[PDB]
C-alpha cells in the first residue's frame, strides 16, 4: 500500500532517469505519472509537478487504502489525532485522496484509485 511519490518537473525525463538508474522498467508510464516497484517491494511514483494538488512549492509519503470508506475513516481518525491536514477527502482524476502534515512539513497522503 505504502508509496513514496516524488514531485518532477518532467515524468518522462524522470522516467528514464530512474529506468537507467535502476535498471528496470516502469510497471507503469503516461505524461503525467510513472510508476516504479522493486523487487524489494518499495513504490516509487514519479508525478508531474503541476498536476498535485495542493500546489506544490518536494515529494510525499502516500497510503493506498481499499475504498473510499477507508480514506474517509482515516481521516476521521487523523482529525481525532489531531494531525494537520492541507486538504480534506477530495475527489481528484485518479481517484479520492487526502494530505495532512508532520511537524517538519513532510506531506502524508491517503488515497483510493477510481
Amino acid at each position: 500500500p505504502n508509496l513514496v511519490l516524488f514531485y518532477v518537473k518532467n515524468p518522462a525525463k524522470s522516467e528514464e532517469f530512474y529506468k537507467n538508474l535502476l535498471d528496470t522498467q516502469p510497471i507503469e508510464s503516461s505524461p503525467t505519472f510513472a510508476m516504479f516497484v522493486m523487487k524489494t517491494g518499495l513504490r516509487l511514483g514519479l508525478w508531474a509537478q503541476e498536476e498535485i494538488e495542493p500546489k506544490a512549492h518536494g515529494m510525499e509519503l502516500s497510503f493506498q487504502v481499499n475504498s473510499n470508506e477507508m480514506v474517509d475513516e482515516i481521516h476521521r481518525q487523523w482529525s481525532d489525532k489531531e494531525i494537520s491536514i492541507i486538504q480534506p477527502p477530495t475527489q481528484m482524476d485518479f481517484g479520492y485522496t487526502f494530505v495532512g502534515v508532520d511537524p517538519d512539513e513532510h506531506r502524508l497522503r491517503i488515497f483510493c484509485l477510481k
